[PDB]
């Protein structure tokens, strides 16, 4: 069925000075007797006012689509003096048309994305989605192209769909963790006088365990008096592989020893030295140890390849 | 019955860009299949082009309601690759709603007209009537009003119907006999922005007998050999009614004669003398007469109150 109630008005400006959109009609003859128009519905006659005798409506408001798009709407057909109805009334609906007064428009103010420290170029990252309040439906009143105004240890914004890659190779992490970067977003775009939308996103990587562990130094000193019937603790050696986490947390033991314990730990993941058997005699007084610690999991933790575990040894003088 | 297949475009702008009159629609549902838009008629796809899809129109061209007001249309409703009518076509009108480019502007050039001597101040004397070439039917874009722009000896233009009057008390034309005036018409006019159309009128007086007539000079002289057994005739004597035609046509003669004719006439309107009687005598030597010349008709042909009809003597002398 053929659809032909409808009125296109443009919408918010005319400034001042009105603007007709539609003159009714019912046909019929003359034959001395006349139609008289009048209106009524939505915003009638104070939003869109009718000149009776003619048909003629100009709006006398500016018009707000996001406000409201349509009105449907009821006028008329009678005589002047009679009244009596010269056409049962219609239904119909006045349309808007919507122009680009609109702006792009992110629906939080920042983001923060987190993504896989070295992992091939243009790993997929996050989608920034703005908003654009107009016309999704005519015109590049809406079509929206993102792009990355800025952040340059990169990422490339794919510009249709805005999801956000990296643009960089590996990306160990050990040189910067956090990442800025500025959200674009035009209307029409691909054409000036575009609209311009932007927005900050945090990015940060996760980690790996692209470093072996770490000791203070390679040779260690320490003392202690001779017994101590309980205990006791002696020393700390420290770890610190920079690859935080779980892939931080590693494993002490001695690898001139066997009077002294080695202890763990998630403390500060040092290297504490406990005295294992007690203590008797002067027979000794320099003592060695060389100390493994490691990186951990149940399955290779090092599933790159890690050349030290950082050995080193301590010597332990007698009182 | 209700009309709704109507358009309007309004004429001429745009300059470039162009503008969506109407998105055409037939109802129905979904349900995996489409309508395309094909659009077919007056300047179909040249002035008024489709986007199929969708039902949008615009205009690329200038258009001209004075060239040509309604546009009868045809636009389908096909599948896009079916092609098999979506809906049997519709027929409806375009139309435009003309804005004020067109001017005011008279028939012919100027425009000459006559009117009465002294009548009565207000007298009709013509219409000018100027024709804009714009919308007659709607807002001011053609209502004119008419005034004076010059023409002071006086005449009004009536504004509504444009009408000339005199506006001027009598009007003895032997002041005056032909008058230049110059006419306006404004397109809304009683609203600046209005537009001038202007006309020059020639405008002569006609006459009436408001004036008796003249001799040359109250005392007339002539002389003449004693005889001539011929004719014959001496003299002219001549009348000047200034009010011209049959108003001047004046009847001449003597009220110390019979020797002598007078005759007419309409050769100057004069004056002259045949001599009736023959001659003799010396017993004579001095002749006078006195002459009524008079203007005329078959009824009171001096329908004022006239003083002379100047009367005159005049004095023959023999030789
Ligand atoms: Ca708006
Ligand atoms: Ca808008
Ligand atoms: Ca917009
Ligand atoms: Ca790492
Ligand atoms: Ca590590
Ligand atoms: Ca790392
Ligand atoms: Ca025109
Ligand atoms: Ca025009
Ligand atoms: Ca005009
Ligand atoms: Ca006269
Ligand atoms: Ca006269
Ligand atoms: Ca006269």
């Amino acid at each position: 069925s053929w659809v032909w109630n409808q009125m296109f008005v443009l919408e918010e400006f005319s400034g001042p000075e009105p603007i007709l959109v539609g003159r009714l009609h019912t046909d019929l003859d003359p034959g001395s007797k006349k139609i008289k128009y009048i209106l009524s519905g939505d915003g009638a006659g104070t939003i869109f006012q009718i000149n009776d005798i003619t048909g003629d409506i100009h709006a006398i408001k500016r018009l707000d689509r996001e406000e409201k798009a349509e009105y449907t709407l009821t006028a008329q057909a009678v005589d002047f003096e009679t009244n009596k109805p010269l056409e049962p009334p219609s239904e119909f609906i006045i349309k808007v048309q919507d122009i680009n007064d609109n702006a792009p428009e992110f629906l939080n103010g920042p983001y923060h994305a987190t993504v896989p420290e070295m992992s091939i170029l243009g790993t997929s990252v996050t989608n920034v989605t703005a908003t654009d309040a107009d016309d999704p439906v005519y015109g590049n009143s809406a079509k929206l192209v993102y792009s990355i105004l800025e952040g340059q240890p990169y990422f490339s914004i794919e510009p249709e769909t805005a999801i956000i890659k990296t643009a960089l190779p590996n990306m160990d992490r050990e040189a910067k963790e956090e990442y800025l970067v500025v959200i674009q977003a035009k209307d029409m775009g691909g054409h000036s006088g575009g609209l311009s939308g932007t927005t900050t996103l945090t990015v940060t990587l996760t980690d790996v365990n692209d470093n072996p562990p770490k000791f203070a130094q390679s040779l260690y000193h320490f003392s202690v008096p001779e017994d101590v019937v309980l205990g006791t603790a002696i020393g700390r050696v420290k770890a610190n592989d920079q690859d935080i986490g779980e892939n931080a947390q590693s494993s002490y033991d001695i690898i001139g020893t066997a009077l002294f314990e080695i202890t763990s730990d998630a403390q500060a993941q040092d290297g504490v030295i406990r005295l294992r058997k007690p203590l008797d005699f002067e027979t000794k007084k320099s003592y060695t140890l060389k100390v493994e610690a490691a990186n951990i999991h149940i399955d290779p933790r090092f599933s790159s390849r890690g050349p030290f575990k950082d050995t080193a040894t301590v010597k332990i003088v007698v009182e």
